[PDB]
RNA sequence: GUCAAGCCGAGGAGA
RNA sequence: UCUCCUCGGCUUGAC
């Protein structure tokens, strides 16, 4: 029962023979039927040809691969061949390599395979060539780029097309390169002002990919033109004049701290130049083991963050967001007196801080000054359902997650949103940051479902929602002031696949948000006249520019290499001293330490058992300090009570020089740890 | 079916 | 080089 229309075939008809190439096309155009039809079409002719068919998918995004299987491959081409479909929630109870050779059909994240092409590459495992294969297919190709892991198996590929050409002119004997297809939307541009520079960029995508030719549709443009509807734009500013009450107070308390420091800014507060510096102050104050300054440091720091969300979001949220963090110093100070102890700056601080915390709670409930760009997106959603009359499939994007859950409670607490009957849920990775709660994969997959469904008219979500996730029918989309680049806005502004579809922003007036998104409209202007421009480029020229370019990628891998060999070979066990951070409190030293997995780093003896404590929520304990400091977190491995620890936490002091520093994670620094032989710990 | 923790890689933004 | 955010993956464990 499969189907295609005059475009798809257009554009497809060159690939349908060989002809490694890519497809460019707008949102929601039956990309992924023309893949499927020409997945069987590939299949056929190699059945016919008595050749073996091998097929592989590619997606960046988990969520893709799932809905690819569920909605187009898998119920096609079910009957005609085998099908399956891989992520990193589903089990590989087979193995990768194996079901390379079973199923005929992969629909695979990216990582998978290279991950498999890795291990063959160390032997470790039997793992996987891409002469497996003889169809390579890609979505979102766009990604390909500098250290892009799609450019990884690209990367790999060209070395062997080099190494054919080679052969070419020396031996007969060559090795097969699978058939290469690319499908996007957005080639996108690496922020170029020039259009020649943007050409440029398109030159290396496409020869990242052994594209012989974009091929995009002429012919028939007009037919998909018509068929294919963009959305009615719609801006929407909101200047704050309003929060002088509450934030006010804040910037008021910062200041009362800075004078408590004695350092001066020089940035606007709230701003990401002034955390920066915040950062940079707390680093230099903890490698100089000062106190006083790197304290303050980081809750001046949590106090920008406070005011970032108090500007996007109300007073509440950043309230108890400081509310939750002072409680967590609270608990720590009287886990450390369970004995007698002070302390000057933070008595300072916390005194400081819960009095006019409670005046911030007070501030806190606040209708009138609670938001000004909260409330325009209230209007915008109010006003569209409404007008809707149960047609409304909502979306929404943000920055952060934190932000996305308080969204979909606050909606839902809201009695308009309440009336008018719509359904709130926030989405977001499998990895659990920001202070939220992870969502498994299947529980994405759940809320996916329901929105396919319309249980949910509003999903609030991320990047992850950004690509992919097609749709039947969705009316609205909008934008709640975030600005990324050209490709992201484009994406998101093609997700309405409804005859009548609907886009909007949300900005601060005073941000320079709506520049930013006349910089992408300008963007996305000078690509489309780029590809015009080397679709009618010459073959042969053409031809020379890719592999001129696919050298420069392969010679920079080496280089990248070549400064990647070792470029840290210290080979120096226990030359070192671990203290405290906030407290310069020594903790222990490099061969008290040892490793399991390879990957976690620990110590296990007394000496460091009885310094730490451990604060309650029970199995996997949280550890903190006697200053009061956070060290790391419990551990049970084979039955050891081992408690692990993250060296971002901790301070480095040589025994040579100490030229104490930071390195924020156990890889970057040259020194080896040994794994732990379990004859320890015995009777 | 549930949860936790941790490590690595990549991209984007900003500086 | 730093930071923030986001994504993908790999391990351990417990329930
Ligand atoms: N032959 C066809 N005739 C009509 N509609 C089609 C055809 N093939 C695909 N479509 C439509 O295209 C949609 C899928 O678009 P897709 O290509 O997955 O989006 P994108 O191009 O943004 O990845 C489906 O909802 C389906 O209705
Ligand atoms: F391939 Al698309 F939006 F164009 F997922
Ligand atoms: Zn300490």
């Amino acid at each position: 029962e499969l189907q295609l229309r005059p475009y798809q075939m257009e554009v497809a008809q060159p690939a349908l023979d060989g002809k490694n190439i890519i497809i460019c096309l707008p949102t929601g155009s039956g990309k992924t039927r023309v893949a499927v039809y020409i997945t069987k079409d590939h299949l056929d002719k190699k059945k016919q040809a008595s050749e073996s068919g091998k097929v592989i998918v590619l997606v960046n995004k988990v969520m893709l691969a799932e809905q690819l299987f569920r909605k187009e491959f898998n119920p096609y081409l079910k009957k005609w061949y085998r099908i399956i479909g891989l992520s990193g929630d589903t089990q590989l109870k087979i193995s990768f390599p194996e079901v390379v050779k079973s199923y005929d059909v992969i629909i695979s994240t990216a990582q998978i395979l290279e991950n498999s092409l890795l291990n063959l590459e160390s032997g470790d495992d039997d793992g996987v060539q891409l002469s497996d294969f003889s169809l390579i297919i890609i979505d979102e190709c766009h990604h390909t780029n500098k250290e892009a892991v799609y450019n990884n198996i690209m990367r790999r590929y060209l070395k062997q097309k080099l190494r054919n050409n080679d052969l070419k002119k020396q031996n007969k004997p060559a090795i097969p390169l699978p058939q290469i297809l690319g499908l996007t939307a957005s080639p996108g541009v690496g922020a170029a002002k020039k259009q020649s520079e943007a050409e440029k960029h398109i030159l290396n995508i496409c020869a990242n990919l052994d594209a012989f030719t974009i091929k995009t549709v002429k012919e028939n443009l007009g037919q998909l033109k018509h068929q294919i509807k963009e959305p009615c734009k719609k801006f929407v500013i909101a200047d704050d004049t309003r929060e002088n009450p509450f934030k006010e107070k804040l910037l008021e308390i910062m200041a009362s701290i800075q004078t408590y420091c004695q350092k001066s800014p020089m940035s606007d507060f709230g701003t990401q130049h002034y955390e920066q510096w915040a950062i940079q102050m707390e680093k230099k104050a903890a490698k100089d083991g000062n106190r006083k300054d790197r304290v303050c440091a980081e809750h001046l720091r949590k106090y920008n963050e406070a005011l970032q969300i108090n500007d996007t979001i109300r007073m509440i949220d950043a309230y108890s967001h400081l509310e939750t963090f002072y409680t967590d110093e609270k608990e720590k100070k009287f886990a450390v007196l369970n004995s007698l102890k002070l302390d000057e700056t933070d008595e300072f601080l916390m005194n400081l801080f819960f009095d006019n915390k409670k005046m911030l709670k007070k501030l806190a409930e606040n209708p009138k000054y609670e938001n000004e760009k909260l409330i325009k997106l209230r209007n915008t959603i109010l006003e569209q359902f409404t007008r809707s009359e149960e047609s409304s499939r909502g979306i929404i994007f943000t920055k952060t997650r934190q932000s996305t859950y308080a969204l979909s409670q606050w909606i839902m607490e809201n009695a308009k949103f309440a009336e008018v009957g719509v359904k709130a849920h926030h989405l977001i990775g499998a990895g659990h940051s920001s202070e939220v709660k992870p969502m498994t994969q299947t529980e994405q997959k759940e809320v996916i479902s329901k929105f396919r469904t319309g249980e949910i008219n509003l999903l609030i979500a991320t990047t992850v929602a950004e690509e992919g996730l097609d749709i039947k029918e969705c009316n609205i989309v909008i934008r709640y002031g975030l600005v990324t680049n050209e490709i992201a806005m484009v994406q998101a502004r093609g997700r309405a696949r409804a005859d009548e579809s609907t886009y909007v922003l949300v900005t601060s007036s005073g941000s320079g948000v709506t520049e930013r998104e006349i910089v992408n409209d300008f963007r996305e202007k000078m690509k489309y006249k780029a590809i015009n421009r080397v679709q009618n480029m010459k073959p042969e020229e053409y031809a020379h520019k890719i592999l001129e370019l696919q050298v420069q990628s392969i010679l920079e891998k080496k280089m990248k290499v070549k400064r990647s060999i070792a470029k840290q070979y210290n080979d120096n066990p226990s030359l070192i001293t671990l203290l405290c951070k906030n407290c310069s409190m020594l903790v222990c030293s490099g061969e008290n330490i040892h490793v399991i997995e390879k990957m976690h780093h620990v110590n296990m003896t007394p000496e460091f058992k009885g310094l730490y404590i451990v604060r309650e929520n029970q199995t996997n304990g949280e550890i903190i300090c006697k200053c009061g400091q956070a060290w790391g977190t419990m551990m049970v491995h084979k039955g050891l009570d081992l408690p692990c620890l993250k060296i971002r936490n901790f301070v480095v002091n040589f025994k040579n020089n100490s030229p104490k520093k930071q390195y924020k994670k156990w890889v970057e620094l040259p020194i080896r740890f040994p794994d732990l032989d379990y004859s320890e710990y015995c009777l």
